[PDB]
């Protein structure tokens, strides 16, 4: 599953529940074409990779979180582990997403 | 000064008000760092150039306008003249922006 982050507190809770697992966070908007395009692929990946945590943040609903992460070009995928940033990807390039997951899991 | 488009009807009103002038529309978000950094430059261009009209659209306030113009990155600048789309620019590249303005005005 790809869990929808509710607010800053929820984001923190989810980053903790991940323990030592890679966390992939999709910063998106409902008005974003490329975002809607790649969302099903992220969901598919999440169903198989139980050792990676997949989250999504609607930038319209969590503007404070978007500002914290210097989001600009969507979808943006942020890669974190133990609450710390490892990498970031701008745009819906699925191959680059898989490469960064392989690298950081 | 850069006028903020209020809604879809307002967007047509501003496009009509521009007459024959090039219109530069800044699609932005209040959480967008690069958007904030370039906003004063746009204000200065707006104050200085009398043959170009500058508009801005807050994607959180006008999600429908963002979707309809297939916005993905921010800021995105849309260049219109007499109701026609001439060009688009993704990101806060001021030189490219200025190039497209000189080219299309």
């Amino acid at each position: 599953m790809v869990y929808q982050v509710k607010d800053q507190e929820d984001f923190t809770k989810q980053l903790n529940e991940a323990g030592n697992k890679l966390v992939v966070i999709d910063f998106y908007a409902t008005w974003c074409g490329p975002c809607k395009m790649i969302a099903p692929k992220l969901e598919e990946l999440s169903q198989s990779m139980s050792d990676v945590v997949f989250l999504k943040v609607d930038v319209d609903e969590c503007e404070d979180i978007a500002q914290d992460n210097q989001i600009a070009c969507m979808p943006t995928f942020l890669f974190m582990k133990n609450g710390q940033k490892l990498d970031s990807l701008s745009g819906a390039n699925y191959d680059k997403l898989l490469e960064l997951v392989e690298k950081n899991k």
